[PDB]
């Protein structure tokens, strides 16, 4: 069902906020996102890949850091 939402769309705007004329950057990350809640890849993969990916702001970066999961 998935309806447990609440602090989870506080990054994301941020993420939305800061990338707004590049709708492909936001794209990226969620399919990355996806790619790792399949169990696709592992946690350095979208650690690396987010990091990549906001290259120049490490707020953002700070940011999906410390809101990864407990591992």
């Amino acid at each position: 069902q998935r309806l447990k939402v609440e602090d989870a769309l506080s990054y994301l705007d941020q993420v939305k906020l800061q990338f707004g004329s590049q709708p492909q950057v936001y794209n990226d990350f969620l399919d990355i996102m996806k790619e790792f809640k399949s169990q696709s890849i592992d946690t350095p993969g979208v650690i690396s890949r987010v990091s990549q990916l906001f290259k120049g702001h490490p707020d953002l970066i700070m940011g999906f850091n410390t809101f990864l999961p407990p591992g």
